[PDB]
């Protein structure tokens, strides 16, 4: 092998790559990038069980061929090197030479034989916007299960009904959708993807353009731009999350997004389970926590419709929904203290952050 | 107790404090920062044998009084308040009434009683630039000792000679020393203060203005505008280190100072003890590893006096030196391939790094 390309697209194509790689891996040549030359280019893999990546690298072929490298050193070393043209070759047995400006590197490489060939379609592709699929993870994957009892939960419901695209996130105590409209998605989905894998997507996502999106029964794929990656789907039933969602509510509060955040902030400073305390007037919410380490008493202005409410939650997950949540305004949804309350942004019909209360 | 304050500046100097405070004290209440009004302002103190911290905050006095706060959760309160007045009130069970626009926070507090008193001449104070303490501080501190049997060698030597100032760590493989000639330093001391207190003393140094220093046989003292820092000085023997800086050089290199970091950076990527050879000739300097892992093979170009050599050093060693010049060239001297390199700024003369070879 025998190749020439850019020092800055290498190092950042090894850094998707490197996305793949499972460094818990118990197969050892999965640590490595397979290198591979095409046609004008070089192609980058990355593998594991879960997930599989492949990149392209513009680059002139002098001399075709393929080798595995190990990944964290080849990142190590593309890094560190000036910003001009790398040479790559290998000799018969399998050394990689590195050489750019005044470097000459010489490492160990292992032969392709016996790396995974990756699992498709590109007719059964649709067309997604990038920005979309985007905040679709950013705004529920953070609600995933962390229960490795419940591997499921740790997967996120992707559901297309009727041209809707629908990310869903549920633990137990909380529950995150994210929809939009998409017109390219004529055809009925549902599967479960990891989460872990969804954050991976969701680093490789720009915001420009757009990612198309296949799947069968054992694999979800995405193509950004000239990067595929292969995420295994969780096999299982997903919760049927439609029945949670309360068909009615006996008070409506809207707000201002940060002004709760910064209140619950505050008040979960003394209660580090996590508990703080919202009390509903007119006009005013106030927010609460009594410790033996303190109390706090904070107030955010409202505009209330409906009844006068009491409600205890978990200030983590009432952060965390907080956080992720960009617009001005949100409107919140209760029933009981016993009920979950509901958070739909005033500015955005197409989230819901619904959030069990704690009975205290 | 009742006074008020800003936010933003109660904030900063509880950062300030804090710096004293030691989390795995022995003793309970000093995980406390001590408020105490005086005129006009609050003062705030951190506490620890080895360091202690008095800081200013203007204040609006309603009421005199002291008490101990813990200063974590005082921080960690402050810090999210918005940028307003803050009111602060004690009872007399001492509790703690922290109040800011929308907010209210009751948290215990501490009685002053049991908290230790600061130990100191303002006459006997010298003046220093800040800029030049710093640039000091940063270009040695790095160089002293890890190791727990040599508690002297964890501390730097400051000396005042003659109406020069030197700054000099050393670990038995390494040596940096930084010297000024500041007028005002009328009188001889020689002290050790730990590397540990010296890189605080480094975070509360601005570079603007100056910073006034003063020693008895027990402490060093900084003042930095409104802020005394007191330093527990360590007691013995510091190394005779002005008998290790060799008379002669053999053979002298110039070069460009990042462009041998770079090098050594990428030589060390393969020796990860740490293990590099540099080979100096004409016009070349190569800096190499090999290890059953790769080798490397970097070039670098230098203007040489004097003879040929080949000499292995500790590539940490090495770069940590480089790290901390920010000068655009240097000058290394060396003798044998058993002596220590000398590393000289070629526009300041104020700087040495010396560092001992690997014998291999």
């Amino acid at each position: 092998m025998k190749i020439i390309c850019n020092q800055k697209i290498l190092a950042n194509r090894i850094g998707i790559a490197q996305k793949a790689i499972n460094g818990k891996t118990t197969i050892e040549l999965l640590k490595g990038i397979l290198i591979s030359t095409e046609e004008g280019q070089l192609k980058l893999t990355g593998y594991d069980a879960e997930i599989g990546i492949e990149t392209y690298v513009q680059a002139e072929i002098i001399e075709k061929g393929d080798v595995v490298v190990d990944a964290r050193l080849f990142g190590d070393i593309i890094r560190k090197l000036p910003d001009s043209f790398v040479e790559i070759e290998t000799d018969s047995e399998n050394n990689i030479y590195i050489n750019c400006v005044n470097s000459r590197f010489k490492i160990k490489g292992y032969a392709a034989k016996e790396f995974p060939k990756l699992p498709l379609n590109e007719e059964d592709l649709y067309s997604i916007p990038q920005e979309i699929l985007k905040n679709m993870i950013k705004q529920t994957v953070f609600a995933i299960s962390q229960d490795q009892t419940k591997p499921v939960l740790m997967g996120e419901l992707l559901e297309i009904v009727d041209r809707n695209l629908n990310l869903v996130a549920i633990d137990g105590y909380r529950l995150a959708v994210k929809s939009c409209s998409v017109d390219s998605l004529t055809e009925n989905i549902k599967v479960i993807i990891p989460g872990k894998t969804l954050i991976d997507v969701n680093s490789l996502l720009s915001g420009e353009d757009n990612v198309k999106v296949g799947f069968n029964e054992k694999n979800a794929i995405f193509i950004i731009n000239d990067t595929k990656i292969i995420t295994r789907l969780l096999e299982g039933d997903f919760i049927d999350y439609k029945k949670l969602l309360p068909r009615e509510h006996n008070s409506r509060v809207k707000l201002n997004t940060k002004e709760l955040l910064n209140s619950i902030e505050r008040a979960s400073l003394l209660s580090q389970n996590n508990l703080i305390k919202l009390s509903i007037r007119d006009k005013v919410m106030a927010i609460t926590s009594n410790t033996e380490k303190g109390n706090v008493y904070e107030e955010v202005e409202i505009d209330l419709d409906g009844d006068y409410l009491d409600i205890a939650f978990n200030s983590r997950y009432f952060i965390e929904g907080l956080k992720n949540i960009d617009n001005e305004e949100i409107f919140i949804e209760f029933t009981t203290n016993v009920n979950p309350c509901i958070i739909k942004p005033t500015d955005d019909v197409n989230y819901i952050y619904l959030l069990l209360p704690v009975r205290i």
